[PDB]
């Protein structure tokens, strides 16, 4: 499975097309709509500028990946960029870590942790200052 760069998480949708989105989850009937629709509509959330949006985007998100069953995998990817985004740092260790596990190869993935290692060691540095 190939899935969004880093680059690509900090690319907004425009906010017409991130409403057809809710109201498509919304028409589904919202907890019981498809993973499908929430996962998108969570993603345009982590993809929005709006700080707001983006913990609303990755709160939505964490509720469906318990829900996710086969797609547990690639929700831990997309989760781990919106705690990057967020800055929620520990958290997206946490997550990466454990994609990690499953993807020791995989250059996305690996891509995506180092990242997450920067801004760790960033603050590791000031326990020291």
């Amino acid at each position: 499975d190939f899935w969004p760069t880093l680059k690509d998480a900090y690319e907004p949708l425009y906010p017409q097309q991130l409403e057809i989105l809710r109201q498509q989850v919304v028409s589904e009937g919202g907890p019981t709509a498809t993973i499908q629709s929430r996962f998108n509509y969570a993603w345009g959330l982590i993809k929005s500028t709006d700080v707001n949006d983006e913990r609303l985007g990755v709160k939505i998100l964490t509720d469906i990946y318990k829900e996710a069953e086969s797609r547990r995998r690639e929700c831990l990817y997309y989760l781990t960029i919106g705690c990057y985004k967020l800055g929620e740092y520990s958290m997206a260790k946490r997550y990466v870590d454990t994609l990690f596990e499953h993807e020791r190869n995989n250059k996305q993935v690996g891509a995506l942790k180092s990242m997450v290692e920067d801004k760790i060691q960033k603050e590791e540095n000031l326990y020291f200052q």
